[PDB]
């Protein structure tokens, strides 16, 4: 009962933005028929219910808990439109609480919900280099493998339901605080009189910055903050992680500070790349 | 022009984990090595030891300094027994220690009064990179004096960054130290959340090796931390000192750095609990909090 | 319209813990008849009749006062087949003194509107000693006319009613005050810890700080208690840390950078992990232990 | 040898700014003869003779009081052939009221000992209004008998002398109180900022916070001034942020984790960068402007 294009050709999306649309292109190449629902308007369906009624597998890619609940539940929601025995793959970055609510609601419809957020942004989605972080029973993960293989380079089975959502929060913290650390360290360097191009070029050559953050640093050198992961979404992910860390009573001061810097970043420019904090701190130092 | 032919003798003020490793690559490149340490001992028993900084400098052509902090630097640089009193006008002093911008300016000016150019040339990389001569040299000074020292820098490292005039190497080292320190505290806290939320420890450590948002340095520390291996490459006492220097400098420049400030406090706790183990032991500290 | 004991004698509580039980005694003294629902069926007041469900509580009260720990407990007891809201008559008032999120507040206000029920968000400034002495400060969101209706209830349990604005304003003002209280304590605990680490005599240091103008009366009381190792719960760490989580979530939703509040929250997470049930001021003891090793 | 006006009438000041000139007024009233040295030779007190060097100041004074901004200024005027120590006599007392580091305090104490001069580290709690009213709290480190020698001086300028311990204890206790003051302000600025960002009425919010028990009297006075946009300096951001820098350096040297104090320090760096000379409470305005955009 693998979800190959032979057994399950129709994949309906709930949400179809920068990430899901690039996933869909890869699933199309792999031989699936793609449909999609978005509250605004590949064939578009009018409701989540209608989307689910004409799909074999539903993939969800929505911004937050509120959007997830608005489209999963109620008589016009996605769950009302799928059939016992089918699978719902949620690739959204949402809270552990929302993950548990949807898993339990899926169980009442006979629908297995995999929490399968991804590591990687729009360039990795373009190249199908996403890393899938999936929670669920190993047998249900196996059913979704052709889907995961088409959109990504690696599927990490993180544990039972909820484990993928948690692993995504871990990686989001590392990403977000990695950027705020870099912006702050660059700002000190500029404030202490270091030549800007020297400094940016020097940091490209050290081993203590990630490949992801080195790519952001190079873009920031030219002032390029075209959105790959917009500040509004990075800051939301930081909010979710801090809430989850507080619920577990784990003290995370570096992540907490980073979140506040990303709040400023979102306020000043919600739609540019989250790396624009580098420019924000540069402007603080120049004034 | 400080090739082994022209200037074969390199004397070290301080000769511990980093400097003894640099000394081996300089020995291999053809230089004659000598050292001073306050204890009279070092990891390299085959290196002649001199009784004072003054005595070390009087029998070396170039002096390399590698001491723990500002206070150690002033103790061995100044006064009638210090290194400056022993070097000759026109020679180079190369400071690879991680010290404050204030200490750097004090030594440069003191050097000028002796006719000695002081390059502030801290390095990026730890004991594994010193072993393999993969250090990145971060050097402040005039471009002509930097060119004079290139044979020395090439022997101990894989890249020399001319950061600007005197003081620029010290500042760039502070920048890179902040990225390293807060990179570790970020990773320790993120791992701690994951464990507190029920993720299998072995799965989580292995999964994070697979993602592009952790640096190669911090991936190596995560693998060591999976093994409980915190043998000192960069001890907490020195990493936390370096964070203290960075936050002092950021406050003097009035630059708000909340992520770096949070990370420093986590590294204070790390040093308090274990000053001599690797600074990455914060990962173990956080694991014990969540247990 | 005024919810005096003559016009509306029956006050039913959803939640009846440390704070609500003390408000109930002042409401009993003012002439009201008190009833309550809790999930355990128990309360600090054995004389108070217990109803078996939130719906049953609401069906036999003229006014309902809610005092529950968090958003989840609120939703569990106001909504669903046995929730309290559907048990209330049109034109009646629901008074929520719980410290919950602005989102939970907006959801309850809108659900109340659908049922014809006015919901006042009326959290309180003060802890169990202020509840004991009816010296709470009520922070209330709603229309002036609806606040006026609740005035005899607010007057019995508190010393001052601040009309913070329309619906949601009380909840927001409570979060502001919570932030000041939480970070005031973490600031004090960390400053004391430096002092002790630098060799200052403990008794001298605690007494000296009682003499300075830069500590609040509330935190000076906590400092004297901490000198005695007295962390009997007035505001337990589990609830203070929850309130800080709510404040940081709200500040993130508004995109306001609050690094001092964010750091304080992490210190209170450690405090709650080590002792969820003692007073939140126990971080002072936590920090003393860190510097002693 | 009590340092009464009859026993030691001449008090010479090293530094004579906002704090010291007010101290000197109260010492003049108490019967002392005041002189001063400043690097600019300028001071708002016309009756105070200005001496041209720290050396010259100390040579014509019986007791020397120091009130300089930081470690660097202290070392410039204390040491060397033209410094103050070179001009005082064995058996005299130097009273340092400056807010300086523990390291600077130890260095001056030991330098004083080589000169036979006892150095009391005696920073003060309180700002320009407290110096005007001699309401300062003196925080003094040293031997009990030397503190007793300085009692008439301390009584003239303040309302309370806290003997914090041996040499260095006053410097450390000042750092403790500075942290409480600075983080108390940043907490308050961020909490107000959240409340405004969440739509609360500004005048409502400022007036409500004046009524709560979790804000100190000092910070309530700052909040009232901020309601009017008044940040005329009493304690300028450049000096408060310097004191926070000293506290965080000392906390790092003691390896004490203080995340709330560290976060507050960074907010006060932003405050100093935007306006070094206005009152440190100007962060309230900084945060209002962030939220207003
Ligand atoms: N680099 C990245 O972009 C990363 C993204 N993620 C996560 O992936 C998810 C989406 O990312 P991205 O695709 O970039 O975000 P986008 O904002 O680009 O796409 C958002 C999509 O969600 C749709 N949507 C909004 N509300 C609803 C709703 N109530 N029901 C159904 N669909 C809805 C929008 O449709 P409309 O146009 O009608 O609003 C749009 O199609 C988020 O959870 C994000 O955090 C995680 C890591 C990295
Ligand atoms: N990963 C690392 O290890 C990194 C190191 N650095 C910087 O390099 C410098 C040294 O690091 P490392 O070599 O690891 O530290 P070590 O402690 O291993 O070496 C310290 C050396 O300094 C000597 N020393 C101490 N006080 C004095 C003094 N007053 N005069 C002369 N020598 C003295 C010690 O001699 P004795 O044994 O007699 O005390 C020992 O030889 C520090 O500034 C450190 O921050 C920078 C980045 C990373
Ligand atoms: N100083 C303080 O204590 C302050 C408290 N507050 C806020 O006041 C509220 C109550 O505080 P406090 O009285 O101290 O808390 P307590 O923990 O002392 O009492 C909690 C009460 O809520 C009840 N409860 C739990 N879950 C539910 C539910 N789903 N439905 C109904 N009742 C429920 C408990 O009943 P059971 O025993 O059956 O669980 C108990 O009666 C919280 O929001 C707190 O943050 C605000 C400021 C200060
Ligand atoms: N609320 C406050 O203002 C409080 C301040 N403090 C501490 O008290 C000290 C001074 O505070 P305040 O008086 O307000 O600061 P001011 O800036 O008002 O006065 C500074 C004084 O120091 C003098 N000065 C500067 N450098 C030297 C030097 N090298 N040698 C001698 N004198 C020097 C200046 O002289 P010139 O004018 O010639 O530069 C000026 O007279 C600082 O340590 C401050 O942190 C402590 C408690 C309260």
């Amino acid at each position: 009962q693998i979800l190959s294009p032979e057994n399950a050709p129709r994949i309906g999306f709930i949400g179809f933005g920068a990430m899901a649309s690039r996933m869909g292109d890869h699933l199309k190449t792999a031989g699936y028929t793609i449909s999609a629902y978005t509250p605004s308007g590949v064939p578009m369906l009018p409701t989540p219910l209608a989307l689910a009624k004409q799909a074999d597998t539903v993939v969800v890619c929505v911004p937050d808990d509120e959007a997830l609940a608005a489209s999963m539940y109620g008589e016009n929601g996605a769950l009302a439109g799928m059939t016992k025995g089918s699978l719902l793959i949620n690739t959204s970055s949402v809270s552990p609480e929302a993950t548990a609510t949807l898993y339990e609601a899926g169980q009442k419809h006979g629908v297995v919900v995999l929490d399968a957020p991804v590591s990687g942004s729009t360039p990795e989605a373009d190249s199908a280099s996403l890393v899938i972080l999936v929670g669920g029973d190993k047998d249900d993960v196996a059913r979704a493998a052709p889907i995961f293989d088409a959109i990504g380079k690696l599927t990490i089975h993180a544990g039972p339901t909820g484990s993928g959502a948690r692993l995504k929060l871990v990686i989001n913290g590392i990403m977000g605080a990695g950027l705020t650390t870099l912006a702050e360290s660059v700002a000190y360097g500029l404030s202490a009189g270091l030549d800007r191009s020297m400094l940016f070029d020097a940091l490209d050559q050290v081993a203590v910055i990630s490949p992801h953050h080195k790519r952001k640093l190079k873009a920031a050198k030219d002032g390029n903050f075209a959105p790959q992961f917009p500040a509004r979404l990075m800051q939301k992910d930081m909010r979710l992680l801090l809430d989850a860390a507080a619920r577990e009573a784990v003290p995370v001061p570096t992540l907490a500070a980073a979140t506040q810097q990303l709040s400023l970043t979102r306020r000043l420019s919600p739609n540019e790349d989250y790396s624009s904090l580098i420019r924000v701190m540069e402007k603080i130092v120049a004034n």
